[PDB]
């Protein structure tokens, strides 16, 4: 499931996962993603959100405020989101078509933008970063070689 994951986006997950339980929740949504991309800090996705003013903070304090914390922390493995499930899927379409090989927090990014309608979605408005100035941060960072 993760076999074609880089490092770094493997990270991306592991700390998605510690994201949702630092909030009692139960599952790793978008915005699990959207903190575990930011958490990374050296990839593209982290990069391209830190050039708009998105930070970790700003983030939780937005999930906290659509979605709220949890009554309970869960033990052990936290599922995804069918939309979470999905980014993931654009993710690796996005790799694929771009023609790489592994996916990387730039294509997880990408994927994310591309579903464009869960939590992180929403958050990233509310931080005033609109969806396809996101994107074009991200292309804008890989076409510069």
């Amino acid at each position: 499931m993760f076999e074609r994951f880089t490092d770094r986006a493997r990270r991306v997950v592991v700390l998605a996962q510690e994201e949702a339980r630092m909030l009692n929740h139960n599952y790793i949504g978008t915005e699990h993603i959207l903190l575990g991309l930011i958490h990374e800090g050296e990839g593209v996705a982290a990069k391209s959100l830190e050039s708009l003013g998105i930070s970790l903070e700003g983030v939780r304090s937005q999930v906290e405020e659509i979605i709220g914390q949890g009554q309970q922390a869960p033990s052990g493995h936290i599922p995804f989101t069918p939309r979470a499930k999905k980014v993931l899927e654009l993710s690796l379409r996005e790799a694929l078509q771009l023609g790489h090989n592994y996916i990387g927090t730039e294509h997880i990014l990408l994927g994310l933008i591309r579903e464009g309608e869960g939590v992180a979605a929403q958050v990233l408005v509310k931080l005033g970063a609109e969806l396809t100035r996101v994107r074009q941060q991200v292309i804008q960072l890989l076409s510069g070689y």
